[PDB]
């Protein structure tokens, strides 16, 4: 059953030619096979037969088609679909489960080889040229090329994809009250109609398209709700997750331990309270991929209390125009963050977890608005729009940090919850000296090649000390300065340095970092009361 | 008509952007905008065979309330072949910007170029395969556009250019900057009248943008702090004017005393001050505008609302610089408070320059990415990195002057 459809015209990348690879040699029974499997495609009118005048040449397989003793084929165009133009979006991105809307029913439509359905460019065929072998390399070949777009080839999805687009429109417009989506081979279509009328409906498309010598399976060979969509499992109404099922093992190797990890990190965005550290440490040194790793006690709790979580299976819902986005903020520790978005609370529509490499420096403030962001993001690729958000600071807190930080940053409306743990100002550099408190002029210097330093202070009030530092840099002599001064001032201090990166954190003020000094110090300036850090222009006579 | 044959400069490919998600609004808006032009024969639907792509997206100017549909040839514009801009405006009492884009959608494109027009609407969720078109007639934003129309553009305007040599025109891309040192009751009377000339066929105020000076701090009595401070700004700023000398400030500093211990000045150092003050009295000399380089645009946010920026070409040979204060309503926003920014300076730099700055951004790319969109009113859009502002150049150009009163 062939199509009446333009066909797409497709072009060879520039300049370039089509494939020339050599037929690998075939048994008695890999060549008498596909004799016969193509002389049936070649009564179809899917492929033909073609003379000399054709150099190119893709190699041809015979595998037997499991749960089927029957022989079937297939072709290699890993040179031609090289050789082959692109095209656009053959996958703009998959819709998300949390962005759909629950309809009373969807049935499923398996084009299948709807692909040899749709007639491939005339020009291009020639490429597609492929030969069967005869025994005895004696008789030469017997020689083929597909008029049919072909399993396997490069530009194959995009323009059965479109293709599909067109013959679709007309009905779409005849039935707005339809969904339809389009996917590989698989045709979703869903709608709030009573039953009798969609299934009338599915039958009168079935029909449309196969007016289109495109042939799709009747409702006696459909298939039926739930429908797992990578990762979910859906029905017309709702969706849910699995569950996950954890292999309880023997030994472990280290490969096992990674890809657990991964299905387990995979999980934490539904099942927030799962737990990988302890099971990540069972990698560290880690000598071969299958060398077996003793599960330590701390592993075993952990790897167990995972379990526990992933017994619960997840139920989700659909999403609901008529009702306001709601997105809700929890940091379950430094650097980590738990959101959910539900319309109706507790019915939940999506949720996930973010882990925030500290990286240079930053601050809980910065990070929450990081999060935001990225939510703020997936949001509207799902729905189109934004959430109003729930977060766990005060509009304080926010007003006080954001009109004074030195890069641009925003919230979206959002309204504080009072869902502890909040996140705070953990300090907060004072914006002039700080009368009666002693006065730290610190400095550190260290040799560059011998790796060799000084850090130290005096006061105003006399009080002086110094250190010498092997093994270490001058940024680390510089902050080691600002270090002591803290570590030997009481609660109010004021502290003059002549460092940049001093500079760094007047301006940023971060509460944690990647460095093990600079969070020191992070630690000791949470602990004081007030504190006044001041720059100075460096080897001036300050 | 005839349609003059466009290329891409040689060895370049066709442009092949990423569409950015887009809210519903907006995607609907886009829709309905597209099957109209559609019909009206502009652009044409097209297939996957044409692999190329630019982002578009819809906004609403100030005082308009149906969205306009804008698209990013930035990355095409860069692509497209190469093929005159007056100081007069700078100088002029007033200017009105005026947009022309509706102009080219009268003109036929190319069809060999019309391919690399490709953009995408999207779907929210990827529900449905995106709606790939392509213009069929010259698309506003594009570089080429402008230059195309030139022709009838110029003859267009002669009439008035002619009768009206008092009146400066110059267009960049979608808009047309008239200006006049006419009064207002002239200038926008003589506006309309220009309007009407241009629909037949089918305020501003360059002067009042002066560079501020950085005027310094003034003390009865000084601290140990307040010249750590006045030293630090002076030192930095010593990269602008050699002039500067920190030596007898510097003097007082030596000793370790508390900082909120005052200080008198000696007779040497107030002088040393006192003589920077004149030095900072006016902008540095030997700075020339080069045609030949690009421009750049700095910004610090500077919090409370405000912000600074600096427009140059080499480092510290400032061309111009300024403060901007946010607009009424963006009291919460800083990315609004930024792009209003953008947009204004960009403005300015086209006026003066009749071109637009490479921004340097104080912003998370993400953030930006996310939202200007949001916020923008230009047919045009500006290059731009982002950056991490040095504390320094922040705290420097804080110190700029402003008028004791204002204006009333
Ligand atoms: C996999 C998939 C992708 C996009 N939409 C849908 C589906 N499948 C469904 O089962 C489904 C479930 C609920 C709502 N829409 C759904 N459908 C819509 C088409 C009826």
């Amino acid at each position: 059953p062939i199509s009446p459809i333009e066909t797409v015209p497709v072009k060879l990348k520039p300049g370039m030619d089509g494939p020339k690879v050599k037929q690998w040699p075939l048994t008695e029974e890999k060549i008498k096979a596909l004799v016969e499997i193509c002389t049936e495609m070649e009564k179809e009118g899917k492929i033909s037969k073609i003379g000399p005048e054709n150099p190119y040449n893709t190699p041809v397989f015979a595998i037997k088609k499991k749960d089927s003793t029957k022989w079937r084929k297939l072709v290699d165009f890993r040179e031609l679909n090289k050789r082959t133009q692109d095209f656009w979006e053959v996958q703009l991105g998959i819709p998300h489960p949390a962005g759909l809307k629950k309809n009373k029913s969807v049935t499923v439509l398996d084009v299948g080889d709807a692909y040899f359905s749709v007639p491939l460019d005339e020009d291009f065929r020639k490429y597609t040229a492929f030969t069967i072998p005869s025994i005895n390399n004696e008789t030469p070949g017997i020689r083929y090329q597909y008029n049919v777009l072909p399993q396997g080839w490069k530009g194959s999805p995009a323009i059965f994809q479109s293709s599909m687009t067109k013959i679709l429109e007309p009905f779409r417009k005849q039935n707005p009250d339809i969904v339809i989506y389009q996917y590989m081979d698989d045709l979703y279509v869903g709608s709030d109609l009573e039953i009798g009328q969609h299934r009338t409906k599915i039958e009168e498309l079935r029909q449309h398209l196969l007016r289109w010598g495109l042939t799709t399976p009747d409702k006696k060979h459909q298939k039926e709700p739930p429908f797992l969509w990578m990762g979910y499992e859906l029905h017309p109404d709702k969706w849910t997750v699995q569950p996950i099922v954890l292999p309880e093992k023997d030994s472990w190797t280290v490969n096992d331990i990674q890809k657990l990890v991964g299905k387990l990190n995979w999980a934490s965005q539904i099942y927030p309270g799962i737990k990988v550290r302890q099971l990540c440490k069972l990698l560290r040194g880690t000598k071969a991929l299958t060398e077996v790793i003793p599960l330590t006690e701390e592993a075993e709790l952990e790897l167990a209390e995972n379990r526990e979580i992933l017994k619960e299976p997840v139920h989700g819902v659909y999403y609901d125009p008529s009702k306001d986005l709601i997105a809700e903020i929890q940091k379950q520790g430094q650097g980590q963050w738990t959101y959910q978005i539900y319309q109706e609370p507790f019915k939940n529509l999506k949720t996930g977890k973010y882990a925030r490499m500290r990286g240079a420096h930053t601050n809980d403030v910065k990070q929450l608005t990081e999060a935001v962001q990225k939510i703020t993001t997936e949001s509207i690729v799902i729905w189109g729009k934004t959430p109003k958000f729930k977060l766990p600071i005060q509009k304080e807190t926010w007003e006080t940090w954001w009109t004074e930080y030195w890069q641009a940053t925003w919230i979206p409306e959002w309204e504080f919850v009072n869902t502890p743990p909040l996140v705070k100002l953990w300090y907060q550099l004072e914006k002039e000296p700080i009368v009666g408190a002693e006065t730290f002029y610190v400095d550190g210097a260290a040799n560059r090649e011998t790796k060799l330093g000084k850090a130290g202070y005096v006061t105003n009030r006399g009080r002086q000390k110094v250190v010498t530092l092997t093994d270490t840099t001058n940024q680390k002599t510089e902050l080691q300065a600002i270090y002591l001064a803290l570590q030997d001032s009481g609660l109010e201090v004021n502290i003059v340095t002549d460092s940049q990166y001093a500079l760094g954190i007047i301006q940023a003020q971060p509460d944690q970092s990647e460095s093990e000094l600079v969070n020191q110090i992070i630690e000791q300036l949470i602990k004081k009361e007030k504190v006044y850090l001041a720059w100075v222009p460096a080897h001036k006579g300050i």
